[PDB]
């Protein structure tokens, strides 16, 4: 059942708990969040984070294809994308996310400087 407005709150929780580097705890926030506004793509770029730190990897790229599948036009999940990428050193993989990004929107200073970051 869709609670956009519960699904906010529920990011908040998330979001403050991640950033208290309790990511079980952000997780379960992240989760409910995405339970009840479940097509909206910042939420996935959100959990993407989390999970990528956690090194739930699958989990983490499967919600960042989820992001770039419900808004492809929405940076973020590229770069969670790439991101992601980097921290498996899938270097080839992660400059080509970043280059994707880039195809998006050129102008995009986290996507260039991620491209520099893959240069090996």
């Amino acid at each position: 059942y869709i609670n956009p407005e519960l699904a906010q709150e529920e990011k908040n929780k998330g979001n403050e708990y991640f950033k208290k580097g309790d990511y079980p705890t952000a997780m379960r926030h992240y989760n409910e969040a995405v339970k009840r506004d479940p097509e909206n793509a910042i939420l996935y770029s959100n959990r993407a984070a989390c999970l990528t730190k956690l090194m739930e990897f699958q989990r983490a790229l499967d919600d960042c294809d989820t992001c770039i599948r419900l808004d492809s036009k929405f940076i973020k999940g590229y770069i969670r994308k790439a991101a992601c990428l980097v921290a498996m050193r899938e270097w080839s993989k992660a400059q080509r996310a970043y280059e994707d990004a880039l195809q998006v929107d050129p102008s995009n200073e986290e996507a260039r400087e991620g491209v520099r970051n893959c240069l090996r």
